């Protein structure tokens, strides 16, 4: 099996989370964790059990929480599910979190290739 270094994922795939932060007003839900208190959405850890979040998957790159790609990939997908299952279809999140998915989508393809 492939043994991944951590700073191999770090330069591989920080230039995909950056895509995400880059995209002005769409990641700007997604760049923090959610505090359902301060939000005034008390309800969301009822709805949503494993949160995820932009800072939190750099967090976990810098600090080499990854020991394969697909790892990365399933935190930034928990992250929209999150989002596609709270917030309505009309919402200014749901609708953020389908673009940052089709940006997501098509930057990580090419880099996945270039790790195998
Ligand atoms: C990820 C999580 N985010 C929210 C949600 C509801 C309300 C506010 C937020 C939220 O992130 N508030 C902080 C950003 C404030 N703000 C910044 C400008 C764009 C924007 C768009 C939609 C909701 C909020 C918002 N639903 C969620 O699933």
């Amino acid at each position: 099996k492939k043994i991944f270094k951590p700073e191999e994922l770090r330069q591989a795939l920080m230039p995909t989370l950056e895509a995400l932060y880059r995209q002005d007003p769409e990641s700007l839900p997604f760049r923090q964790p959610v505090d359902p208190q301060l939000l005034g959405i008390p309800d969301y850890f009822d709805i949503v059990k494993n949160p995820m979040d932009l800072s939190t998957i750099k967090r976990k790159l810098d600090t080499g929480q990854y020991q394969e790609p697909w790892q990365y990939v399933d935190d930034v997908w928990l992250m929209f599910n999150n989002a596609w299952l709270y917030n309505r279809k009309t919402s200014r999140v749901y609708k953020f979190c389908s673009k940052l998915a089709e940006v997501f989508e098509q930057e990580i393809d090419p880099v996945m290739q270039s790790l195998g």
